[PDB]
């Protein structure tokens, strides 16, 4: 198991966008045939999933007011708020050695639950979706995707929360707790760097690993990471361009999550379409949106096109194609 701390010439980095960039850089460029761990503690910012639209997920005025960034990550899932009171861990798992991990939140979280138990946390449970919950209240969210031969997976930990701010800055569908007061009393006043440390030590134990193999980002890695920051994580086209607000917007709750269709209509046909939501598609939806372009907004064309798109190739659960058809027929 490798550990990549987000350090630059020995300085700890807290920029959420750079932190993802580090991870994705590793994913793409670090051919280590071992799990790499990426602990990260970020300055306040909102991180949204790849398929999400920041405009509908964030209170944009509160974000501007508080002068904090939106950062889109590469994985699906939903929008989280991240500050110095959260400790997150991403991973680059060799896909061949963890073939059953893709989409398997339970497996992914098993060592985490184990770590949290070991650390005195009451009754942390896998939510069954992609979360960890104590007595109804979410303490962690997770996301993953397959990229190259690597599974990119990450979970957050809400060590301490600003409950007021979190429910104000995130506008989903328009509840969570801290871990601080829930650890063994020995740990209850640990700072965030101490929790990260405690968690990583515990994570090694729970995973039967004596020590992390050391990987320090070199100047040269940083040049590539900085480039991915410029071209992607802090690139408007990626953060904002990716999810345009088209004229018509409809959403359905489905098993995979809330799917929103944002589309343009010219001559009774879908002219532009953007499918967004907090889900975890099997492959990129760009192909599906492209497939749907040109479809007449009639039952017959929509049903057929939606059938032909083989939605199961794109989403894990079954989507009601007719639900989507009928939703779109109303425009
Ligand atoms: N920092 C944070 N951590 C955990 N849960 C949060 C957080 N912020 C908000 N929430 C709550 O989760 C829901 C949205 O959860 P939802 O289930 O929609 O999706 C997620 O959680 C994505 C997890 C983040 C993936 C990153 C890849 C490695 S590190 S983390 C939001 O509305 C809040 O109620």
């Amino acid at each position: 198991m490798y550990l990549i701390e987000p350090k630059r010439n020995g300085k700890w980095v807290f920029d959420g966008a750079i932190l993802l960039a580090i991870q994705y850089w590793a994913i793409k460029n670090l051919k280590l045939d071992e799990t790499i761990v990426f602990p990260y503690i970020c300055d306040p910012h909102v991180q949204i999933g790849y398929f999400q639209n920041p405009s509908v997920e964030v209170n944009l005025e509160l974000l501007k007011q508080k002068n904090i960034e939106v950062v889109r990550r590469d994985t699906g899932g939903g929008a989280i708020y991240l500050d110095r009171n959260g400790v997150n861990f991403c991973f680059s798992f060799p896909y061949e050695k963890n073939k059953n991990l893709l989409g398997n939140y339970a497996q992914f979280y098993d060592p985490v639950i184990k770590v949290l138990q070991n650390i005195g946390i009451k009754n942390v449970q896998f939510s069954g979706k992609n979360d960890l919950q104590i007595e109804g209240k979410k303490v962690s969210g997770a996301a993953m995707s397959l990229v190259n031969d690597r599974i990119y997976a990450g979970f957050s930990l809400l060590y301490d929360v600003d409950f007021d701010f979190i429910g104000k800055i995130l506008t989903p569908n328009q509840r969570v707790t801290n871990l601080k007061n829930k650890l063994s009393k020995e740990y209850q006043n640990f700072s965030i760097f101490e929790i990260k440390d405690l968690f990583l030590t515990e994570f090694l134990k729970v995973n039967s690993v004596e020590k992390f193999k050391k990987y320090e980002l070199t100047d040269s890695d940083w040049v590539q990471i900085d480039k991915m920051v410029a071209e992607k994580y802090k690139n408007w086209d990626f953060v904002w361009g990716l999810s345009p607000n088209y004229s018509f917007n409809r959403s359905i709750r489905t098993k995979v999550g809330t799917i929103t269709f944002s589309l343009e209509i010219n001559e009774g046909k879908i002219s532009k379409i953007k499918i967004s939501g907090d889900f975890f598609p099997k492959k990129s939806l760009l192909e599906l949106e492209n497939f749907l372009m040109g479809t007449k907004l009639t039952q017959d064309q929509l049903l057929n096109r939606l059938k032909d798109a083989k939605l199961e190739d794109y989403f894990s659960q079954k989507i009601d194609e007719e639900e989507i058809c009928n939703l779109l027929l109303n425009l």
